């Protein structure tokens, strides 16, 4: 469950949020393989509630109908074209797996599913799975209200309804089983692993007894024995009584407080500066490299729809993003995952995005095509930071550093610090009010290197700056703090 099943030298997955199944499976072969991801977080694939007030908010996805592969995204044979066409490249596909619940109490009967399969909240039938009110948490819950009311009470999380999403009762076997047909489907079809939905929401024990029915990955692309790749979204910021180390028999888990602390630091919220960043990972209290899933900011948070709030940085942070992602994907700790999105129109009213809710760019409700600019960028509002330079060549540093150690730390005790992957790769970053310009022990072979942040090594030169190392490891970096991307990064593949 902890090994994420990517090709050997491919080290990160990106979630490309709302996107649909045939530009997945384009992207695959036309960019994610010849640029080295190692696979793609999709979005649920199973029928979900079709929202109409607010018009298709992105949020109706996590409101299921029933386990039919058939939503916005595309139906089941484009999902299995898809699978195939980004499996036969070696890209692999996670899917975002909504097991704790299906749709919400109040949600109206009747066909509006993206399937137009029928559903009924109030009586607690869904004919299409089948489920009924035999298979909910109703009678389980303690609460006046039904819901979750006290996070103090770890029962009261896992078997009271999330903000009113009708809680399935996990400790039934006949529950447990339609989960896992579910789940043993798409691996047969030929995914890689699983986003565990609103981990904290069960119990460590009910999730272990699903995960005890499914099968080894499909023989046809998978190495026999191959056991799917298993991380669990739960937020656990400090202080509750559910911590995400209850989770670690089953796999890997978010680790919220990465992408939290991380946007502090970069922003200097309250005295906080990148020198402390010397002994990151474990050692601010994070849970263990090999059982983190680590992000700058996901699809919830984004929106200020979660953990971290305030400090999270995003795409509307471009500048403090791109060097927060780069930071990231050159520090050894977890796996990483880079986020894709779209814009929408943020309208911040008394500090709240009163437009947090709107969907993927869409015709009348149809989502719309990636569409891809003669410069590489994406059209139709897709964002896709997966494709800018900065981002897309961290991506590559972070393979060809694999495994190497962290050394040579460097920091002025302000906000510019820099080390080393080994003899593989060196990063350098200045996010304090003045220039930098500074020769440091690089810990690379001599030679010149082209800067992957402001250019690429293409055909024989570079296309931004050059670093020169002496033959004793030693190169000199000038960064001025009015730099566009005040941050360096060299590796032995950009190496002229
Ligand atoms: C690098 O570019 C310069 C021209 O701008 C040229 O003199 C040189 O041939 C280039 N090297 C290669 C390998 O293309
Ligand atoms: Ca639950
Ligand atoms: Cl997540």
């Amino acid at each position: 469950q902890y090994s994420p099943n990517t090709q050997q030298g491919r080290t990160s997955i990106v979630h490309l949020f709302e996107w649909r199944w045939v530009d997945i499976a384009l992207e695959c072969e036309r960019y994610l393989a010849p640029k080295g991801f190692g696979g793609v977080q999709v979005s649920p694939p199973n029928e979900n509630v079709a929202i109409y007030n607010p018009f298709r908010p992105w949020w109706e996805r996590y409101q299921p109908v029933s386990y039919k592969l058939c939503t916005r995204s595309g139906n089941e044979d484009e999902f299995r074209n898809m699978v195939t066409r980004c499996n036969n490249v070696g890209v692999r596909i996670y899917v975002d797996a909504v097991i704790n619940h299906m749709c919400g109490n109040a949600v109206s009967a009747g066909t509006s599913s993206t399937c137009g399969s029928y559903f009924n909240p109030g009586s607690r039938d869904f004919p299409a799975v089948p489920y009924s009110g035999w298979d909910f948490n109703d009678g389980k819950c303690k609460t006046g209200s039904g819901d979750i009311e006290n996070y103090n009470d770890a029962t009261q999380v896992r078997d009271c309804r999330l903000t009113g999403l009708l809680d399935l009762a996990l400790e039934k076997d006949y529950v447990r089983s339609k989960i896992a047909e579910y789940m043993n489907h798409l691996i047969d079809i030929g995914v890689a692993g699983f986003r565990l939905d609103a981990s904290k929401h069960m119990w460590p024990g009910d999730i272990k007894a699903i995960l005890d029915k499914l099968h080894n990955l499909n023989s046809n692309w998978f190495p026999a024995g191959s056991k799917p790749f298993i991380y669990q979204e739960v937020i656990d910021l400090g202080g509750e009584p559910i911590k995400s180390s209850d989770y670690f028999g089953n796999g890997r888990v978010t680790e919220f407080k990465y992408g939290a602390k991380l946007g502090t630091v970069i922003r200097k919220w309250n005295g906080e500066k990148m020198s402390y960043l010397k002994n990151w990972g474990e050692g601010w209290g994070f849970v263990p490299s090999d059982r983190a899933l680590v992000f700058v900011d996901n699809h919830d948070n984004q929106r200020g729809h979660g953990a971290g709030g305030a400090s999270i940085l995003t795409f509307w942070d471009a500048r403090l993003y791109k060097m927060a992602v780069g930071f990231m994907l050159a520090h050894p700790y977890g796996f990483t995952r880079v986020m894709s999105s779209y814009r929408w129109p943020r309208q911040f009213q008394n500090g709240n995005d009163v437009n947090d809710w709107v969907g993927p760019p869409n015709n009348n409700g149809v989502i719309k095509e990636v569409t891809i600019n003669p410069d590489t960028t994406c059209g139709n509002d897709w964002v896709c930071e997966h494709r800018w330079r900065q981002i897309r060549n961290m991506v590559i540093f972070r393979n060809v550093v694999d495994g190497q150690p962290f050394t040579n730390w460097y920091d002025n005790g302000s906000n510019q610090v820099a080390f080393g992957r080994g003899n593989r790769g060196f990063i350098v970053f200045n996010n304090d009010d003045w220039s930098f310009s500074l020769t440091l022990q690089t810990g690379l072979p001599a030679g010149t290197y082209c800067d992957v942040i402001s250019g690429d090594k293409i055909n024989g030169n570079c296309t931004g700056i050059k670093i020169y190392v002496s033959d004793d490891g030693k190169a000199h970096f000038s960064i001025s703090n009015s730099a566009e991307d005040p941050f360096i990064a060299i590796h032995a593949e950009s190496k002229l």
